[PDB]
C-alpha cells in the first residue's frame, strides 16, 4: 500500500500548475457570471391584483422570469419581479463572487449544469447561451483533458523509472472438435431463451421457457459428469475454467432444486456467466477478463485504496453528519414523504452518498447537507470526497488502460461537361446552392401555417433546388461517366438525397402526399445538409477517420451488448413488471397515492369514483431486454438513473403498490452494473481506441489526423512562433529625457508594481455584489476611475520611451487593446448613461465587461498558464475541423427534430423555451444534450402515449391526434444521438491530449 500511496503523492504534485490555471480560469469566468447576471436568478413571477408566486408546472420550484424578449415569459396577471430569495436553496446565484466561483465549479465538473443553463437563459435571455458555449468548451472539455493528460505522464514516469471404468474412460476421452461446438450453441441458445421472457406472458410461453431450461440443466450437468469419469477428478480441479463451469452447474442444479416462483431472482440468473466461457474464441472478451482480473490482481493495492477511501468517507460521513440528518429531515424531504431519498444516517446510505459523488453528483446532496447540518463541515467532507474519489478512479482506471492493454460529337459534349465540372467557379456555385438548400431548412418550424407566403416562397425555392441539383447530377454523369461516377462514393449520397427529393416533389404533384410512406421519406429531407461533407476538405479528413476507426467499434459495441444483455437479463428477472404504480393525478402534477388507500391495482380501481387516479408506469423500465437495454444506458450515463432505482427499491410483488425502500438492497443491482459495465467496458472501449489511433497514425507515416494539407502549414508557422529565444536588444534612446522613461519602464520593478496593481484590481473586482449599497458602488467606481488612469499612464509612458519597438511586440498591443477599450468603455457609458436616452440596464452589465482584459493581461510571466494556453491553441485547428462535423450533426438532427417531436406535451424537459418547435430552441435542446446532459429529460415526455399524460383525442393540433410522441422515435433519436457526439467527442479528446504530450 505504501508504494502505490507514495505515487499517488506524486500525482498530486504533477498536478501543480494545473491547479493553477484551473483557478485563474475559474475566477475570469466567475467574475464575467458575476458581472453579467448578478441577481438576475432572483426574478420570479409573483401575481398582482406576502408574495403570491405559482409554482413551475409540474414541479414546486418559483418560476424564473424576465423583462425581456427571448428571457422568458410570465402567464397572464404576473410581472417579474425581483425578489430577495435565490432558487434552490439560496445556494445556486451569482450574486458575489464565492457563489459565483461555485457555480463555475460546478460548471466546470458538470454536475447538473443543464439546470443552471436553464435558470440563467430563462432569467438574462437566450443570447447568453454563448456563454456556457464558451465556459463548457473551456471549463468542462478543456479543463478535464488538463487533468487526464498530466496524471498519465505521472503514471507512466512513475512505471518507465521502474477394466470397465476404463472402458467407460476410453469414451470419456472423446472430446473432438465437433462436441465442443455442441457445448458453444447450447451456451448460445440457452442465452437466448433467457433473453426472451417480459411481463405479459400467458402460461404457455412461460411453460416453454421452463422446459428449456431444465432440458438446458440437464445438458450441461451431463457434460460435466462426463467430463468428471473422463479425466481423474484430481487434474479436473487444477484447470482455471472447469472449477467455474463446475460451479456453475452446482448453483444451477441447487435453484432447479429449491421450488419457489422467482425464488432468489439472483439465483435463477446465475447461469447468464456461462457465456464468458466464449472467451477462447472471442479474442476481445478474453481481453475484457484480462483487465477485469488484473484489476482484481497485479492492479490489487490500487482497488485496495480505493476502497479504503470509500469506507473511510462513509464511516467520518455517519458519525459527524447522522444524527441531525434524523430529526432535520422535514427540512430535506420531498414533499409528501418522510424521509429524504439520499442521507448519512447508516452506512449503506453515507456509502451510497460517496459512491454517488464517484459517479460525479456531488452538489445536489451539498444544498441539503447544508440545510440539515453544519455548512463548514459538508463544503469539507464532499469537497474532499469528490476530489480524492475523483484522482483515485482516475488513476485506477489510467493503470488498467496502460499498463494491461499495452503488454465524335458525343465525345465532344462529355469533354465540355468535363473542362467545366471542375472549374473553380463551378464548384464554389453548388456548394452556395447547397448552403442556401441547408438553411432554408431552419425557416420550416413549427409556426410556418401562419405565414402564408414564406411557405410559398420556401416552396419555389425547393423546386428550383431540386432541378439544380438533378441538372449537376446529369452534367457529373455526361462528363465522368456512369461507370466512374458511383465508384467515387461521395457521389451515391448526392444521388439518394436527389431521388428522395424527386419522390417528395412528385407526390406532390399528385394527391398521394398524405400516403404514410412518402410522407415517411418526406421527413428524411432533413438529410440536405450531409451533401456538405465532401465539399468541406476538413469535414472530409475527419470523416476519414472516423471510418476508419468503425470496425474496432464494432468488436467492442458487439462484448458491450453481450455484457450488457447479462445485466438486462437479471433486471427483467428481478424487477419486470413491478415498476408500475399508481397516481392521483389532478392538473399537470402527480403525487404517488398513500399505501393506506391502495397497496393494490385493485383498489385504484375502487377509489376511482373522482377520476383522477390512474394506474401507470415508469416511461423506462425494465418490462423487456429491449427496455432493459435503455434503462441500461440512462444508468450507465447516469441520466435519469434515480427515477428508476427510486422505483426498483420501492418495489414489491406485482399488481402491487411500491412502498418506500421496500427493497433497500436492490441498490447494489445498480452498483454492480456502474462498475462492471461502466467502468470495465469503457475501459476496453477507450484501450481499443488509443490502439487503432496509434496504429492508424503510424501507417501514413507519423502525420497528423483531424488536419488538412494547410493546416499542416498553418502548424508549422505556430510551432515556430513559440521556440524563438533571441530578439533583437533595442537601441537606447539618445534624448535625456526620452532616455530616463526608458531606465524606468525596462527594469523589473516597473513590471512588479503593474502586477500586484493588476492583482489589486482583481480585489476591487471581487468585492462587487448584488444590492450591495450606493456608497460601496460609488467608491468601487471611483477606485475602478483610478486604475483606468494608472493603466492609461503605464502606456503613455511606455509610447514616449518605446516608439515602435512597443508594436513589435504583442502583449504590448494585448494591453494596448485593454486600455484603449477601457477608456471607450467608461466614455460610452458617461453618454449613454442617464444623460442621455435610457436604453436597457442589461447593456450596461455588458459594457463594464472591458475590465476583465486587465485580469488577462496576467499571463505574460506566467510560465503554466501561458504554456497550457499555447497548448491548447496548437490544437485549435483540428478542434475546428471536429467541432464542423459535430455541427453538421446537431444542425441535422436540429431539423428531424423540428420536424418530428413539436407537438409533444409540455413536461419534464420540454418547456415554454426548450422544445423543439423552433430553430433557435431545437438548437438550444441539442446543445444542452451533446454533452448527454439531460437527455432524459427531454426524452420523458416523448414517451408519452394517452392519459393521463397526453390527450391523443386533441380537437386542433392535427400530429400524433393530440399531445403525444412516438415513443418508436424518441428512443432512436436520442439514443443515437448520445452515440454519434460520445464518437464524435471522443476523437476531440485525441486531438488536445496528443497536443499536450508534444
Ligand atoms: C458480474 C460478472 C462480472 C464478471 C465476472 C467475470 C467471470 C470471469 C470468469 C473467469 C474464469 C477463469 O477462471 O479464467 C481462466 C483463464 C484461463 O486460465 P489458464 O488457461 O491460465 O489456466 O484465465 C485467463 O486466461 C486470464 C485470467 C483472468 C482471471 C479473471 C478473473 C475474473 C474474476 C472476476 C470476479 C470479480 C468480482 C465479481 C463480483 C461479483 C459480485
Ligand atoms: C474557442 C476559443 C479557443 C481558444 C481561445 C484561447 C486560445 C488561445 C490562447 C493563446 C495564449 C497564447 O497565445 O500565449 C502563449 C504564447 C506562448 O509563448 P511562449 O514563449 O510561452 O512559448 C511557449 C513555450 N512552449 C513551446 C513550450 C509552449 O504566448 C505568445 O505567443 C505571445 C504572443 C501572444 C500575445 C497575445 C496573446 C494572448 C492574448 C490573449 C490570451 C488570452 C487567452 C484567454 C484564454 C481563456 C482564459 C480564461
Ligand atoms: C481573447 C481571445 C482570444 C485571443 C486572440 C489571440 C490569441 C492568439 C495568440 C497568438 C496570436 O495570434 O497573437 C497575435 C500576434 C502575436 O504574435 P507576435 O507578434 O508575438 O509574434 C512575434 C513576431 N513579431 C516579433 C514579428 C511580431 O500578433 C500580435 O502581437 C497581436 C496580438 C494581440 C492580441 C489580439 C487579441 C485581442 C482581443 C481581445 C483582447 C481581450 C479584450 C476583452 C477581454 C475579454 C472579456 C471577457
Ligand atoms: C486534497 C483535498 C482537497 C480538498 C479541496 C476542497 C476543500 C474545500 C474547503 C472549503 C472550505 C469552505 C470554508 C467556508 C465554509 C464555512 C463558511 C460558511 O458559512 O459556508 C456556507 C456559505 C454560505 O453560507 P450562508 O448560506 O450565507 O449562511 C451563513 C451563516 N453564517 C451560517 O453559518 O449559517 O457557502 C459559501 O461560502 C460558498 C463557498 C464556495 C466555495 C467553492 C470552493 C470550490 C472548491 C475548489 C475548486 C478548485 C479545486
Ligand atoms: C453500448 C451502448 C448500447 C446502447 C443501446 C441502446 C439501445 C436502446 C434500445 C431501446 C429499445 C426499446 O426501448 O424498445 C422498446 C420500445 C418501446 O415502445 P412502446 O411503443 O412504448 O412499447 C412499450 C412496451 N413496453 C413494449 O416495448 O412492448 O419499442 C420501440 O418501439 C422502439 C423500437 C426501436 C428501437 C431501436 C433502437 C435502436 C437504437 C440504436 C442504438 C445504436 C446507435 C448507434
Ligand atoms: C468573453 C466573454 C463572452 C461572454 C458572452 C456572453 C453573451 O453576451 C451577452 C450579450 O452579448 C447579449 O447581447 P447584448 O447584451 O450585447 O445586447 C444588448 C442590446 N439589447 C439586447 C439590450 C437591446
Ligand atoms: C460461433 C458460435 C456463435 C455463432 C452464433 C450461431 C449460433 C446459432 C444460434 C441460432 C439461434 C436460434 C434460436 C432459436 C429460437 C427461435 C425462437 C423460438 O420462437 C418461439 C416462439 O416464437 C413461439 O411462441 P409460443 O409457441 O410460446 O406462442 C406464443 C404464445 N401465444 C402468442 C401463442 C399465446
Ligand atoms: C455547416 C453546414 C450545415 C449548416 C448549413 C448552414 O446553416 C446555417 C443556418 O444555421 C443559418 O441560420 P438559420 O437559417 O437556421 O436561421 C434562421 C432561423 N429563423 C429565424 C428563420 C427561424
Ligand atoms: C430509413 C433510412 C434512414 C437513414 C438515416 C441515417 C442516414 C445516415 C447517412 C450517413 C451517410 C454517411 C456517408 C459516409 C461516406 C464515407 C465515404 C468515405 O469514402 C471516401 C472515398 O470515397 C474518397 O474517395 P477517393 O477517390 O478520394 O479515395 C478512395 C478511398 N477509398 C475508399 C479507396 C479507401
Ligand atoms: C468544438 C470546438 C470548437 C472550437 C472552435 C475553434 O475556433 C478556432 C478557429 O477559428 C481556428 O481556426 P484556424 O485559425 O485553424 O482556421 C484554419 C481553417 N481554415 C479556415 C483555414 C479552413
Ligand atoms: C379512472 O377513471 C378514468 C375516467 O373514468 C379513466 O380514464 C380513462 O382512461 C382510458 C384509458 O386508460 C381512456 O380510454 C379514457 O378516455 C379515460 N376516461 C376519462 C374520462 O378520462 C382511468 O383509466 C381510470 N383509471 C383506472 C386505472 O381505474
Ligand atoms: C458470483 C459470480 C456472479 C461472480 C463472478 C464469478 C467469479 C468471480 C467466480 C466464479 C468461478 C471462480 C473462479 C474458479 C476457480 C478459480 C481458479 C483459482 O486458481 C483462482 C480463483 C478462480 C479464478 C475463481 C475466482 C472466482 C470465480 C472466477
Ligand atoms: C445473443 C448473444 C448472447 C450471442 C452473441 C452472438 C454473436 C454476436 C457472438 C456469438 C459467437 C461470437 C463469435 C465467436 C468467434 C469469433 C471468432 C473471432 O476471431 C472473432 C469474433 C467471433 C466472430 C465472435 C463474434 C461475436 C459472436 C458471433
Ligand atoms: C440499404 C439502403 C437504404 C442503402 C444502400 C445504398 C448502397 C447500395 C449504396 C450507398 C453507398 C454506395 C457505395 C459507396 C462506396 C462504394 C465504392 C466501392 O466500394 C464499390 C461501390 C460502393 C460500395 C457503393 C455501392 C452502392 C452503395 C453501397
Ligand atoms: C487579499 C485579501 C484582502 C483578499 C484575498 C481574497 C479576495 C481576493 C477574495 C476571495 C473571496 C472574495 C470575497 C467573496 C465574497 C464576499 C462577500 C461580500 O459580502 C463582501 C466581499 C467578499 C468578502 C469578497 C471579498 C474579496 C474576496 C475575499
Ligand atoms: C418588469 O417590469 C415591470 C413594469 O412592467 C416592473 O414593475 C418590474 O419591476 C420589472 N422587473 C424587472 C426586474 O425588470
Ligand atoms: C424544518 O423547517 C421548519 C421551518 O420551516 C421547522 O419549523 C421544523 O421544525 C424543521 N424541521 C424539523 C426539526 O422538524
Ligand atoms: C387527490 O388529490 C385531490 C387534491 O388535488 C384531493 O382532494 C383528493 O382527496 C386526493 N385523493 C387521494 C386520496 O389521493
Ligand atoms: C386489495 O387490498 C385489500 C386491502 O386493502 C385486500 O383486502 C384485498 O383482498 C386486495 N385485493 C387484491 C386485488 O389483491
Amino acid at each position: 500500500l505504501k508504494v502505490i500511496v507514495g505515487a499517488l503523492i506524486h500525482s498530486v504534485k504533477k498536478l501543480a500548475d494545473v491547479t493553477i490555471l484551473t483557478i485563474f480560469c475559474l475566477s475570469v469566468f466567475a467574475l464575467v457570471g458575476l458581472q453579467l447576471f448578478k441577481g438576475n436568478l432572483k426574478n420570479k413571477c409573483v401575481k398582482n391584483d406576502p408574495d403570491i408566486y405559482i409554482n413551475k408546472r409540474g414541479t414546486s420550484d418559483p418560476l424564473l422570469c424576465g423583462n425581456g424578449s427571448d428571457s422568458g415569459h410570465c402567464p397572464d396577471g404576473y410581472i417579474c419581479l425581483k425578489t430577495s430569495d435565490n432558487p434552490d436553496f439560496n445556494y445556486t446565484s451569482f450574486d458575489s463572487f464565492a457563489w459565483a466561483f461555485l457555480s463555475l465549479f460546478r460548471l466546470m465538473t458538470q454536475d447538473s449544469w443543464e439546470r443552471l443553463y436553464q435558470q440563467t437563459l430563462r432569467t438574462s435571455g437566450k443570447i447568453y447561451m454563448i456563454f456556457f458555449v464558451l465556459v463548457i468548451f473551456l471549463g468542462s472539455f478543456y479543463l478535464v483533458n488538463l487533468i487526464l493528460a498530466v496524471v498519465t505522464m505521472a503514471y507512466e514516469e512513475q512505471n518507465q523509472a521502474t477394466w470397465v471404468k476404463l472402458k467407460t474412460i476410453l469414451f470419456g476421452l472423446v472430446t473432438d472438435p465437433f462436441a465442443e461446438l455442441t457445448i458453444t450453441l447450447c451456451i448460445v441458445v440457452n442465452t437466448i431463451f433467457m433473453a426472451m421472457e417480459h411481463h405479459g406472458m400467458s402460461p404457455t410461453f412461460e411453460a416453454m421457457l421452463q422446459i428449456g431450461n431444465i432440458v438446458f440443466t440437464i445438458f450441461f450437468t451431463a457434460e460435466m459428469v462426463f467430463k468428471i469419469i473422463a479425466f481423474d477428478p484430481y487434474y479436473y480441479f487444477q484447470k482455471k475454467w472447469n472449477i467455474f463451469d463446475c460451479i456453475i452447474v452446482t448453483v444451477s442444479l441447487l435453484e432447479l432444486g429449491v421450488a419457489k416462483k422467482g425464488s432468489l431472482s439472483v439465483l435463477r440468473s446465475f447461469r447468464l456467466l456461462r457465456v464468458f466461457k466464449l472467451a477462447k474464441s472471442w479474442p476481445t472478451l478474453n481481453t475484457l477478463i484480462k483487465i477485469i482480473g488484473n484489476s482484481v490482481g497485479a492492479l490489487g493495492n490500487l482497488t485496495i485504496i480505493l476502497a479504503i477511501i470509500v469506507f473511510v468517507f462513509a464511516l467520518v460521513g455517519k458519525q459527524l453528519l447522522g444524527e441531525n440528518y434524523r430529526n432535520n429531515r422535514k427540512n430535506i424531504s420531498a414533499p409528501h414523504e418522510d424521509w429524504p431519498r439520499w442521507h448519512m444516517h447508516d452506512f449503506f446510505h453515507s456509502f451510497l452518498i460517496v459512491f454517488r459523488i464517484l459517479c460525479g453528483e456531488w452538489i445536489e446532496n451539498m444544498w441539503a447537507c447544508m440545510e440539515v447540518g453544519q455548512k463548514s463541515i459538508c463544503l469539507i467532507l464532499f469537497l474532499t470526497v469528490m476530489v480524492l474519489g475523483n484522482l483515485v478512479v482516475l488513476n485506477l482506471f489510467i493503470a488498467l488502460l496502460l499498463n494491461s492493454f499495452f503488454a465524335d460529337v458525343g465525345w465532344q459534349v462529355r469533354k465540355t461537361c468535363y473542362r467545366i465540372v471542375e472549374h473553380s467557379w463551378f464548384e464554389s456555385f453548388i456548394i452556395f446552392m447547397i448552403l442556401l438548400s441547408s438553411g432554408s431548412l431552419a425557416f420550416e418550424d413549427y409556426y410556418l401555417d401562419q405565414k402564408p407566403t414564406v411557405k410559398a416562397l420556401l416552396e419555389y425555392t425547393d423546386r428550383v433546388f431540386t432541378f439544380i441539383f438533378v441538372f449537376e447530377m446529369l452534367l457529373k454523369w455526361v462528363a465522368y461517366g456512369f461507370k466512374k461516377y458511383f465508384t467515387n462514393a461521395w457521389c451515391w449520397l448526392d444521388f439518394l438525397i436527389v431521388n428522395i427529393s424527386l419522390i417528395s416533389l412528385t407526390a406532390k404533384i399528385l394527391e398521394y402526399s398524405e400516403v404514410a410512406p412518402i410522407k415517411a421519406l418526406r421527413t428524411l429531407r432533413a438529410l440536405r445538409p450531409l451533401r456538405a461533407l465532401s465539399r468541406f476538405e476538413g469535414m472530409r479528413v475527419v470523416v476519414d477517420a472516423l471510418v476508419g476507426a468503425i470496425p474496432s467499434i464494432m468488436n467492442v459495441l458487439l462484448v458491450c451488448l453481450i455484457f450488457w444483455l447479462i445485466f438486462s437479463i437479471m433486471g427483467v428477472n428481478l424487477f419486470a413488471g413491478k415498476f408500475w404504480r399508481c397516481i392521483n393525478y389532478t392538473d399537470g402534477e402527480f403525487s404517488l397515492v398513500p399505501l393506506s388507500i391502495v397497496n393494490n391495482k385493485s383498489d385504484c380501481k375502487i377509489q376511482n369514483s373522482t377520476g383522477s387516479f390512474f394506474w401507470v408506469n415508469v416511461k423506462v423500465n425494465f418490462d423487456n431486454v429491449a427496455m432493459g437495454y435503455l434503462a441500461l444506458l440512462q444508468v450507465a450515463t447516469f441520466k435519469g438513473w434515480m427515477d428508476i432505482m427510486y422505483a426498483a427499491v420501492d418495489s414489491r410483488e406485482v399488481n402491487m403498490q411500491p412502498k418506500w425502500e421496500d427493497n433497500v438492497y436492490m441498490y447494489l443491482y445498480f452498483v454492480i452494473f456502474i462498475i462492471f459495465g461502466g467502468f470495465f467496458t469503457l475501459n476496453l472501449f477507450v484501450g481499443v481506441i488509443i490502439d487503432n489511433f496509434n496504429q492508424q497514425k503510424k501507417k501514413l507515416g507519423g502525420q497528423d489526423i483531424f488536419m488538412t494539407e494547410e493546416q499542416k502549414k498553418y502548424y508549422n508557422a505556430m510551432k515556430k512562433l513559440g521556440s524563438k529565444k533571441p530578439q533583437k536588444p533595442i537601441p537606447r534612446p539618445l534624448n535625456k529625457f526620452q532616455g530616463f522613461v526608458f531606465d524606468i519602464v525596462t527594469r523589473q520593478a516597473f513590471d512588479i508594481t503593474i502586477m500586484v496593481l493588476i492583482c489589486l484590481n482583481m480585489i476591487t473586482m471581487m468585492v462587487e455584489t448584488d444590492d450591495q449599497s450606493e456608497e460601496k458602488t460609488k467608491i468601487l467606481g471611483k477606485i475602478n476611475q483610478f486604475f483606468v488612469a494608472v493603466f492609461t499612464g503605464e502606456c503613455v509612458m511606455k509610447m514616449f520611451a518605446l516608439r515602435q519597438y512597443y508594436f513589435t511586440n504583442g502583449w504590448n498591443v494585448f494591453d494596448f487593446i485593454v486600455v484603449v477599450l477601457s477608456i471607450a468603455s467608461l466614455i460610452f457609458s458617461a453618454i449613454l448613461k442617464s444623460l442621455q436616452s435610457y436604453f436597457s440596464p442589461t447593456l450596461f452589465r455588458v459594457i463594464r465587461l472591458a475590465r476583465i482584459g486587465r485580469i488577462l493581461r496576467l499571463i505574460r510571466a506566467a510560465k503554466g498558464i501561458r504554456t497550457l494556453l499555447f497548448a491548447l491553441m496548437m490544437s485549435l485547428p483540428a478542434l475546428f475541423n471536429i467541432g464542423l462535423l459535430l455541427f453538421l450533426v446537431m444542425f441535422i438532427y436540429s431539423i428531424f427534430g423540428m420536424s418530428s417531436f413539436p407537438h409533444v406535451r409540455w413536461e419534464a424537459g420540454i418547456d415554454d423555451m426548450f422544445n423543439f418547435q423552433t430553430f433557435a430552441n431545437s438548437m438550444l435542446c441539442l446543445f444542452q444534450i451533446t454533452t448527454s446532459a439531460g437527455w432524459d429529460g427531454l426524452l420523458s415526455p416523448i414517451l408519452n402515449t394517452g392519459p393521463p399524460y397526453c390527450d391523443p383525442n386533441l380537437p386542433n393540433s392535427n400530429g400524433t391526434r393530440g399531445d403525444c410522441g412516438s415513443p418508436a422515435v424518441g428512443i432512436i433519436f436520442f439514443t443515437t444521438y448520445i452515440i454519434i457526439s460520445f464518437l464524435i467527442m471522443v476523437n476531440m479528446y485525441i486531438a488536445v491530449i496528443l497536443e499536450n504530450f508534444n
